[PDB]
């Protein structure tokens, strides 16, 4: 039998068949459970290519067709002379939405169809990367009407380098470590800024610097990029009641665009491979603000409320959470920059997984990772049982380049 | 083989060698995770024999002296029998034992203060009725809470069973309306039935609180009503919103769960109940906020003046923000013990210092230690957690219909 998941808030009794096509393998075994971890070729990648090119072919109705038949012979051909093989143009669009579709920590997969895929697979040079990088942000960007988007760059092959992007995001915002031990700027990006400088750029000193790009091509040193700063739109933040709140200078950039996974698809890893779609409001608000790690204003912002930041059990720090969060969202939608609050994000996310029940009986999803970082149960994923497992095509973590 | 355990706040590392102990198995697989689900789902001498030895090395006792005759006084009794008695010092170390191994409880730091009450000479439900009372009495204790379990006959074999059918001591009514919905508490819906059909007359009020109903072996339960003087209310209020002690809202004082089968040594004692005092999110954000519990969100909302037909104004944070500071503030003022998800889990993060000097390691399922709201603002988010089954150990068991 297959897992029995429950939904608590509705009381409804699922069964993820899908999990039992679960092919790589996770952290966690019946001794004990890690999954609130982090970070947990011949014939073996025939098989993956063949199971990637049915998948390919059952998505359009056309399973055991003669063009099937035909482009599974032609992939086991391929692998034979070169060992390896080139994905169609149909085949990377459909196998970058199905990584996607298989991220088992993003919310926002109800979205997973309307992908935009630029193939950038005869890209040449870290300067040609950079141009597409660039056509990548103005097109997903869109002046604030936020469009899903992924540029994927040529695929690792033997003998050659990878392309990498050092850059763990498109958009980030340095972090100087200050010299008394503390950082200046965002401290999830010290290290990150301390490569920047020694690789040539001059750094700021405010708390909001956009990095430059680092751009890695095959068998070279990265080379610094600096994006054209009309590129790169920004939203101040500033919230509907508390006025004082604009005088603390906090904003936020537009275009969440991750460059440092690795895609892969049916056997083949794209080392770069660039995407973006649009912000979930506790992204900004409760993480990235408010994380003692990262910029950590909570405190800040409550003893501006005139909350008492004395007991715990006045809830100062989840007024002044809330009220962040307040003013995220009020100043993208001022900005009129797409972005979704996490009720709606989480919402929407419950009608995905009774799609996927229905089209694949069932979708791989990590508790810890939808359920929002603030308001929990009061989101109706939080009631909802989960099975987390690894399909393919995936998006995967890969080690730093350096 | 030692999982390596991080804290992002901090930077800080630790291995988890005691994991490697894990007596039992979990649900999960290399094929997929299933930690986010709620239930999964002779050779006595093994277990009798391993909670022995844990014992006398807890006592620095170790496998000398009376260790070796313990060994084999209980391989005699279970020959003679088929099972056998705990020494009293044993049950006292085997019930905080197995509290400390509940790895979805974040109030562990509280493991060495529990008061074990020895309750196996028990037969009859009216004598079960009196154990409990001292029990809530003894806890309650006028509103300074003190941890505490009483342990009724373990079960053995060709027997019946001691059962208390109540999930809880203390739960309120939940009547079902022909409109299909609820008056009180949904949770308690099938408990409150069976009051009825086993007697009971139902009240009508949204905290109506059950009769208990407790079962002797192979005889049918009986109700037993609890003196209300002994079941200690908070009534809710708000410090500052004049109107929240309007809408009639009131939980109770003592966390008391009597529905999970203790296991010590391979015996098993499917009555056994215990009692902490409340966190407050448990009140305010899961019993009152849930859409199948109280639901009460969007009456406060209402209340507030606060934009509720648009997502992103969060009028839920706020509404859930404020039951919370009402539940907070109405259990300070009477008096009776509470702790903040705050303090509870900067607590729970001593508990996990403590116990990686002491043991090496603490079994924790992070979908239970970290609070339903607020999250990321408590510490325990940003440690990864290690789950497994140590025994002792509470565990669910079926229901006695
Ligand atoms: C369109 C709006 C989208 C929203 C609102 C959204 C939301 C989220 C959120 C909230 C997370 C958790 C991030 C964290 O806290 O670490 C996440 C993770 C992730 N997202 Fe999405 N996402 C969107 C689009 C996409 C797209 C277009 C892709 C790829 C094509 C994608 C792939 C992933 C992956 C692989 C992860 C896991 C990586 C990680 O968090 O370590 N998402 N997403
Ligand atoms: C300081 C006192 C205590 C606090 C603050 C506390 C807090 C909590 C919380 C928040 C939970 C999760 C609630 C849930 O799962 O719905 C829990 C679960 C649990 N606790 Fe504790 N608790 C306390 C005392 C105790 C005691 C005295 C025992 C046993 C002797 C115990 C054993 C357990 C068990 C077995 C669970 C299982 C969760 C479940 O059944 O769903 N706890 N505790
Ligand atoms: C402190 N959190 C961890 C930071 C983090 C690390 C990653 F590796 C991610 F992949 C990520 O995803 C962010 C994201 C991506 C997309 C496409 C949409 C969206 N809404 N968010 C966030
Ligand atoms: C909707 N959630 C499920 C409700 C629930 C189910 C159980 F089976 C529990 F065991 C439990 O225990 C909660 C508890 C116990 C003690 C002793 C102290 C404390 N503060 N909390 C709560
Ligand atoms: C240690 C812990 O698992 C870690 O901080 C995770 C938990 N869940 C998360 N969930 C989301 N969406 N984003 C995160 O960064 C994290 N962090
Ligand atoms: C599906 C999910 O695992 C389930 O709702 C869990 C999550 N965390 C919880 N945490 C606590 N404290 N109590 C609960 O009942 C739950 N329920
Ligand atoms: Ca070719
Ligand atoms: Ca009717
Ligand atoms: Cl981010
Ligand atoms: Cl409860
Ligand atoms: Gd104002
Ligand atoms: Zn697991």
């Amino acid at each position: 039998k297959f897992p029995r998941v429950k939904n608590w808030e509705v009381g409804s009794i699922t069964y993820d068949t899908l999990s039992a096509q679960a092919q790589q393998d996770g952290p966690c075994t019946p001794r004990r459970c890690l999954g609130s971890l982090v970070f947990p070729a011949p014939e073996q990648l025939l098989s993956q290519a063949r199971d990637f090119i049915n998948q390919y072919y059952s998505s359009i109705k056309r399973s055991g067709s003669q063009a099937h038949e035909q482009r599974l012979q032609e992939v086991e051909a391929e692998v034979a002379a070169t060992g390896t093989y080139q994905l169609r143009e149909s085949e990377l669009v459909f196998g970058a939405k199905q990584a996607w579709r298989n991220a088992p920590r993003c919310v926002g997969r109800i979205q997973w169809g309307k992908l935009q895929v630029f193939d950038a697979r005869d890209c040449r040079s870290a300067q040609e990367m950079f141009t597409y990088i660039c056509n990548h942000i103005k097109y997903a960007t869109n002046r604030g009407n936020l469009r899903s988007a992924i540029t994927v760059f040529p695929q690792r092959c033997p003998g050659r380098g990878d392309f990498r992007i050092w850059n763990s995001q498109l958009v980030r915002y340095a972090g100087y470590r200050q010299q008394d031990g503390s950082v200046r700027g965002d401290p999830a990006n010290v290290e990150i800024t301390e490569l920047c400088i020694q690789h040539g750029w001059t750094p700021g000193n405010g708390r909001f610097d956009v990095l430059p790009l680092l751009l890695q091509a095959p068998d070279e040193p990265p080379e610094l990029f600096l994006l054209p700063p009309e590129l790169v739109l920004e939203v101040p933040l500033e919230h509907p009641t508390l006025e004082w709140f604009a005088a603390l200078g906090l904003r936020w950039y537009a275009l969440p665009a991750v460059s440092n996974m690795l895609l892969e698809i049916g056997g083949l890893e794209f080392p770069a491979a660039p995407f973006s779609g649009w912000y979930m409001s506790t992204e900004i608000g409760t993480r990235n603000l408010c994380d003692p790690h990262r910029y950590n204003i909570l405190e800040d912002v409550a003893v501006c409320m005139d909350l008492d930041t004395r007991t715990t059990s006045s809830l100062w720090k989840d007024k002044a959470a809330v009220e962040i969060n307040v003013a995220v969202l009020h100043s993208y939608q001022l900005a009129k920059v797409t972005i979704v609050d996490h009720h709606a994000a989480t919402a929407s996310f419950m009608k995905h997984l009774e799609n996927e029940q229905k089209a694949r009986g069932g979708c791989p999803a990590d508790w810890a990772w939808i359920v929002p970082p603030i308001s929990g149960s009061l989101t109706p994923v939080f009631h909802q049982e989960m099975v987390n497992y690894f399909l393919s095509p995936a998006f995967r973590y890969q080690p730093d380049p350096w």
